């Protein structure tokens, strides 16, 4: 058998397979698709997915493959500028196609010992008090002690526990398509900018090779939710919302995609678990579903690790839940709010240009940079120093940066001042001692993905908060 099996080749599947392997879990990846799909879903990191890979050393990979933009606009397109004294070592954006995100992500799960299969679809499961069951198509039995559910947004897994998936449906659909067009490239880029200042969710961005991506807005909503729309309805909706169809050239793939925002009401069933859109579906638009589902598995995979090695705490893996559905409600209430304002209705505009004054503030255009990136996370772990929740950013300290320890994925303990100390948890957590002028405060406790447990300068302070995020001592 094995420890735990995760339902999902995609993003958040390969992110927590990864996790899962720092600490030596047998895993295994299901997939249903054989070949991986070519369409190009998001189009690059944010800013705490690029910390997030900085601290397992994956990102040079991807700043080999992609390329780092620091431009306004990423909220509700309010094109601004990108933010001053962002609190965070990577401020840029990395631009990088999910294809070559998933490419990166499965590559590195199997460099540390992941079974990828491939082509094997979860039909049914269940489980009993020692384990769970896995049912797949082709009707081999799977047993595993914990399963992870990361297939997508129809989750089969979320289907087979009864989870309920409340929120508003769609209402709004959007056309998007990677094309070329017989109209010039130049001329296109002066006639986007005067449309789009009533259709904001019209949008044409290049790839190099010659194509580009256009996004236009639909009419309507499809009753199929899957099929595919034709080439004559993509230059209807570019003739009726731009005054000009182009005139495309060879359509590599074309899409609908709906706003329905539904988040699933339980991330915990007692040994089966949810992350990534089936745990939390929302609009493209305004969207962090790739950042979500990607921070989602990389704040359970260090959690689920630490249950199958037999040190975590009681209600550990509760805290999944208590933890990533709050952050999930915001998300999907902003992209509400950002969908609400690209609206060509008269109400809504006013509403626009009531933020477009208010974005020329540096704090406001910072604090929503801050929470669109989800760099601002905040958990509830306690009461003490003003830390506690927030991740770490990546401190230059006397020897090389901090996130280049953090690699084993293993409890970090920041000592400025070498007096502090681990006794019976070296098993779990390291101790770094070098001196950083970013920080203010004598010692950071970090958890492994990050977040601050503890702060300040006591020993037995420190006793107090060590076993309640790293199990009893030796
Ligand atoms: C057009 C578009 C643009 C987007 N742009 C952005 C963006 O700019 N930024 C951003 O952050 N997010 C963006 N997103 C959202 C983000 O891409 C998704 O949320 C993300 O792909 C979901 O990650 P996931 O791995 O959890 O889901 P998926 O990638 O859907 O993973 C599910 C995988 O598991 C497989 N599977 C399904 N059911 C089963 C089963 N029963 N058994 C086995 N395997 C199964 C599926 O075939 C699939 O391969 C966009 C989404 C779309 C559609
Ligand atoms: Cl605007
Ligand atoms: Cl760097
Ligand atoms: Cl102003």
């Amino acid at each position: 058998m094995f420890d735990v099996i995760v339902v999902g080749g995609g993003p958040t599947g390969l992110m927590l397979a990864g996790e899962l392997r720092l600490h030596g879990v047998r895993v295994l990846v299901l997939e249903k698709e054989t070949e991986p799909t070519r369409q190009s879903r998001a189009q690059g990191l944010h800013v705490r997915s690029i910390e997030v890979m900085a601290q397992r050393g994956l990102l040079e990979r991807f700043l080999e493959r992609g390329h780092t933009v620091a431009v306004g606009g990423f909220f509700a397109g309010l094109a601004t500028s990108w933010p001053e004294r962002l609190d965070t070592a990577h401020s840029y954006v990395l631009a990088v196609p999910q294809v070559i995100t998933e490419q990166l992500l499965a590559e590195h799960a199997t460099a540390l010992g992941a079974e990828i299969r491939r082509g094997r679809a979860l039909v049914g499961l269940r489980q009993d008090e020692d384990g769970v069951t896995v049912d797949l198509a082709d009707g081999e039995q799977l047993r595993a002690r914990y399963v992870v559910g990361c297939d997508g947004g129809r989750s089969t897994v979320r289907k087979l526990l009864g989870v309920a998936f409340p929120g508003e449906p769609s209402r709004v659909e959007t056309l998007l398509g990677e094309m070329e067009m017989t109209a010039s490239q130049e001329e296109l880029t002066s006639v986007m900018t005067e449309v789009r200042k009533t259709q904001q969710r019209f949008g044409a961005m290049p790839l190099g090779d010659g194509v580009f991506r256009v996004v236009v807005p639909a009419e309507g909503v499809a009753e199929d939710r899957t099929a595919s729309p034709t080439l004559d309805e993509f230059k209807q909706q570019l003739r009726a919302h731009a005054g000009t169809d182009f005139g495309v050239h060879s359509p590599r793939w074309l899409s609908r995609f709906g706003d329905a925002t539904r988040q699933a009401e339980r991330y915990r069933v007692d040994r089966v678990f949810l992350a990534g859109d089936a745990a939390h579906i929302h609009p493209p638009t305004g969207g962090q579903g790739l950042n979500l589902g990607i921070q989602d598995a990389f704040n359970l995979g260090w959690k689920l690790a630490a249950e199958v090695d037999g040190w975590a705490p009681e209600g550990l893996l509760d805290t999944y839940h208590a933890e990533r559905h709050p952050v999930a409600t915001e998300v999907l209430d902003n992209t509400r709010a950002q969908i609400q304002l690209m609206s060509t209705e008269p109400g809504p505009q006013a509403v626009r240009r009531l933020m477009a004054e208010l974005v020329e503030f540096e704090n406001v255009n910072r604090y929503l940079i801050e929470k669109i990136t989800a760099i601002s996370v905040r958990y509830d772990v306690g009461e003490g120093h003003e830390l506690l929740g927030r991740r770490m950013r990546d401190l230059a300290l006397k020897h090389g940066r901090l996130y280049e320890r953090m690699h084993e994925g293993r409890g970090l303990l920041l000592d400025q001042t070498g007096r502090l100390s681990v006794a019976g948890w070296e098993d779990r957590v390291d101790h770094v001692v070098e001196v950083s002028e970013e920080l203010d405060v004598p010692a950071v406790l970090l958890r492994p993905d990050g977040h601050v447990v503890w702060a300040g300068e006591d020993q037995q302070e420190l006793l107090t908060r060590m076993p309640a995020w790293f199990g009893a001592a030796t």
